[PDB]
């Protein structure tokens, strides 16, 4: 019957597997925070800004987080605006009020790489809807186009999500596309951020008939959700976006425009990842999310991703700030 508020803040570091790289830079460890709010009821959230993506640092988020909690303890207050903090806190609040739904599915489009032939074998064995993610733009455009074509030709019901991370010039995008049989192009579910500039990405999409998606663009100042020929999806990374409510607004905006919205990982620990999976099952029920990042990390913490065999660090082992 208690309406008594209490809270805890945890600070942590999860070792990454060797060789992880983010935007051509190495990532040794994943630093982050959790918040646990109690009212009589309990809710959790993950506050883990991502170096090189987030504007704020781990340390800054920590400060903002602690201050917000200090306020919440006295009664309801405005959300933080700092995105990682807003996300984690808003999730914790949602759990408290039981407004973040539970989900059946904890799924992710698998991030694929390596030998093309071996990949074919693996894809061939996928059950249900065959959707997979492949990074492009590391090799040269010809190689990427030929390999995508190989994969598409090999498995008629395969749908590939690609990600160029703004790698290409208009010419390189053309060189890539030339190698993909036009009859298969529709099975490129979307190609994230093909070109160096958004204008060029838009030209690519309109000119090649290959669907594109925005990702990084969503976080740039002045971004606007809009219907554009050839734009088929948006990639929403909650941790880099802000509140659960802002996230939901973004999904709604996308849907309103007939775009697919994909909930995507910012390399959160298992805790935040499970929350993303729930957000996805709730808000984007027909779109498998981009959450295949747990396997980059050495351990899970607090909350388990079903099916994972990674070791679990329990709350009692985490550093408490409060
Ligand atoms: O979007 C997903 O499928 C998984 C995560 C992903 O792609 C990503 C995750 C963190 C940082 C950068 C990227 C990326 O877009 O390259
Ligand atoms: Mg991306």
């Amino acid at each position: 019957g208690s309406a008594m508020r209490s809270a805890q803040v945890y600070r942590w570091q999860i070792p990454m597997d060797a060789g992880v790289v983010l935007r051509d830079r190495r990532l040794k460890t994943r630093d982050g925070l959790y918040v646990c709010l109690r009212e009589g009821r309990e809710g959790w959230g993950e506050i883990s800004p991502l170096p090189g993506f987030s504007q704020e640092t781990w340390e800054e988020a920590q400060s903002v987080l602690l201050a917000w909690v200090n306020n919440w303890l006295a009664g309801d207050c405005e959300l933080p605006q700092m995105p990682s903090v807003a996300f984690g806190v808003s999730c914790a609040l949602a759990e408290l009020t039981d407004t973040l739904p539970q989900a059946a599915n904890y799924r992710a489009a698998p991030l694929c790489n390596g030998d093309p032939d071996d990949l074919i074998l693996k894809l061939a064995d996928m059950p249900g809807e065959k959707v997979a993610k492949v990074k492009v733009g590391l090799y040269e455009a010809v190689r990427d186009g030929m390999v995508v074509n190989l994969l598409l030709e090999a498995i008629p019901d395969l749908h590939l999500r690609l990600d160029a991370n703004r790698a290409w010039t208009p010419l390189k995008g053309q060189q890539f596309a030339k190698y993909v049989n036009p009859d298969y192009r529709d099975r490129i579910a979307f190609l994230e951020e093909p070109c160096k500039t958004r204008d060029d990405s838009r030209a690519f999409a309109r000119e090649t008939g290959i669907a594109i998606a925005w990702d990084e663009s969503l976080r740039e100042p002045d971004f606007a959700f809009v219907a554009e020929e050839g734009v088929r999806a948006v990639v929403i990374k909650p941790t880099l976006t802000g509140s659960l409510e802002k996230v939901r607004e973004q999904v709604q905006a996308a849907h309103a425009l007939g775009l697919t919205a994909v909930i995507s990982s910012s390399i959160e620990s298992s805790l935040g990842l499970t929350q993303l999976a729930r957000i996805a099952a709730w808000l984007t029920p027909d779109t498998i999310p981009g959450l295949d990042t747990l396997d980059l990390m050495q351990a899970q913490q607090v909350r388990r991703w079903p099916g994972s065999t990674l070791p679990v660090v329990e709350v009692d082992a985490l550093e408490r700030l409060l």
